[PDB]
Protein backbone atom coordinates (compact mmCIF):
# COMPACT_ATOMS: atom_id res chain seq x y z
CA UNK A 1 0.00 0.00 0.00
CA UNK A 2 2.72 2.46 0.96
CA UNK A 3 4.62 3.94 -1.98
CA UNK A 4 8.41 4.34 -2.20
CA UNK A 5 9.87 7.76 -1.40
CA UNK A 6 13.15 9.64 -1.68
CA UNK A 7 14.15 13.28 -2.09
CA UNK A 8 16.71 15.82 -0.99
CA UNK A 9 15.47 15.47 2.57
CA UNK A 10 16.01 11.83 3.59
CA UNK A 11 18.61 10.43 1.13
CA UNK A 12 21.76 12.62 1.27
CA UNK A 13 22.47 14.10 -2.20
CA UNK A 14 26.15 13.41 -1.57
CA UNK A 15 25.96 9.68 -0.92
CA UNK A 16 23.34 9.57 -3.62
CA UNK A 17 25.69 10.83 -6.30
CA UNK A 18 28.29 8.33 -5.12
CA UNK A 19 25.76 5.50 -5.24
CA UNK A 20 24.67 5.83 -8.86
CA UNK A 21 28.26 5.30 -10.03
CA UNK A 22 29.04 2.55 -7.55
CA UNK A 23 25.85 1.01 -8.87
CA UNK A 24 26.93 1.43 -12.47
CA UNK A 25 30.13 -0.31 -11.49
CA UNK A 26 28.70 -3.49 -9.99
CA UNK A 27 25.93 -3.51 -12.59
CA UNK A 28 28.33 -3.32 -15.51
CA UNK A 29 30.13 -6.05 -13.62
CA UNK A 30 27.13 -8.25 -13.22
CA UNK A 31 26.10 -7.49 -16.79
CA UNK A 32 22.63 -6.70 -15.40
CA UNK A 33 20.69 -3.69 -16.70
CA UNK A 34 19.38 -0.56 -15.04
CA UNK A 35 15.93 -1.77 -15.99
CA UNK A 36 16.32 -4.79 -13.74
CA UNK A 37 17.84 -2.58 -11.08
CA UNK A 38 15.13 0.07 -11.35
CA UNK A 39 12.28 -2.43 -11.61
CA UNK A 40 13.58 -3.68 -8.29
CA UNK A 41 13.48 -0.21 -6.78
CA UNK A 42 10.67 1.71 -8.45
CA UNK A 43 8.90 -1.36 -9.85
CA UNK A 44 8.59 -4.44 -7.62
CA UNK A 45 10.74 -7.28 -6.32
CA UNK A 46 11.68 -9.44 -9.31
CA UNK A 47 13.83 -12.59 -9.37
CA UNK A 48 16.52 -11.74 -11.90
CA UNK A 49 19.34 -14.20 -11.21
CA UNK A 50 21.63 -11.36 -12.24
CA UNK A 51 20.15 -8.77 -9.94
CA UNK A 52 20.95 -11.24 -7.19
CA UNK A 53 24.55 -11.42 -8.30
CA UNK A 54 24.61 -7.68 -8.74
CA UNK A 55 23.73 -7.37 -5.10
CA UNK A 56 26.30 -9.87 -3.95
CA UNK A 57 28.71 -7.98 -6.20
CA UNK A 58 27.92 -4.92 -4.12
CA UNK A 59 28.80 -6.58 -0.82
CA UNK A 60 32.27 -7.38 -2.08
CA UNK A 61 32.67 -4.02 -3.81
CA UNK A 62 31.94 -2.07 -0.63
CA UNK A 63 34.37 -4.46 1.03
CA UNK A 64 32.11 -5.16 4.02
CA UNK A 65 32.48 -8.94 4.22
CA UNK A 66 35.13 -11.36 5.40
CA UNK A 67 36.87 -13.64 2.92
CA UNK A 68 33.83 -15.49 1.62
CA UNK A 69 30.95 -12.98 1.75
CA UNK A 70 29.73 -13.62 5.29
CA UNK A 71 28.70 -9.99 5.41
CA UNK A 72 30.31 -8.82 8.64
CA UNK A 73 27.42 -7.31 10.57
CA UNK A 74 29.85 -5.61 12.92
CA UNK A 75 31.65 -3.92 10.05
CA UNK A 76 28.44 -3.14 8.22
CA UNK A 77 27.37 -1.03 11.18
CA UNK A 78 30.71 0.71 11.63
CA UNK A 79 30.43 1.63 7.95
CA UNK A 80 27.15 3.55 7.62
CA UNK A 81 26.86 6.72 9.75
CA UNK A 82 24.69 6.82 12.87
CA UNK A 83 21.90 7.87 10.48
CA UNK A 84 21.52 4.83 8.26
CA UNK A 85 22.60 2.92 11.33
CA UNK A 86 19.36 3.72 13.14
CA UNK A 87 17.29 3.03 10.06
CA UNK A 88 19.22 -0.19 9.66
CA UNK A 89 18.35 -1.34 13.15
CA UNK A 90 14.67 -0.69 12.54
CA UNK A 91 14.56 -2.73 9.35
CA UNK A 92 16.40 -5.56 11.10
CA UNK A 93 12.93 -6.24 12.47
CA UNK A 94 12.26 -8.58 9.57
CA UNK A 95 15.46 -9.95 8.05
CA UNK A 96 18.45 -11.60 9.74
CA UNK A 97 18.05 -15.05 8.21
CA UNK A 98 19.59 -15.46 4.77
CA UNK A 99 17.80 -18.34 3.09
CA UNK A 100 19.57 -19.41 -0.10
CA UNK A 101 22.73 -21.40 -0.77
CA UNK A 102 25.36 -18.93 -1.88
CA UNK A 103 26.34 -15.26 -1.68
CA UNK A 104 24.15 -14.44 -4.67
CA UNK A 105 21.00 -15.98 -3.22
CA UNK A 106 21.90 -14.64 0.20
CA UNK A 107 22.63 -11.07 -0.91
CA UNK A 108 19.15 -11.16 -2.40
CA UNK A 109 17.53 -12.50 0.77
CA UNK A 110 18.56 -9.40 2.69
CA UNK A 111 17.52 -7.02 -0.06
CA UNK A 112 14.18 -8.68 -0.53
CA UNK A 113 13.99 -8.58 3.25
CA UNK A 114 15.18 -4.99 3.58
CA UNK A 115 12.60 -3.98 1.00
CA UNK A 116 9.56 -5.69 2.50
CA UNK A 117 10.65 -4.45 5.93
CA UNK A 118 9.54 -0.88 5.23
CA UNK A 119 8.78 0.07 1.64
CA UNK A 120 9.33 3.80 2.05
CA UNK A 121 12.99 4.36 2.86
CA UNK A 122 14.37 1.89 0.35
CA UNK A 123 15.87 3.35 -2.83
CA UNK A 124 18.60 1.95 -5.03
CA UNK A 125 20.25 -0.37 -2.51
Amino acid sequence: DVTPRRDAEYPPPELLEALKPLHDICAKKTGVTDEAIIEFSDGKIHEDEKLKCYMNCLFHEAKVVDDNGDVHLEKLRDSLPNSMHDIAMHMGKRCLYPEGENLCEKAFWLHKCWKQADPKHYFLV
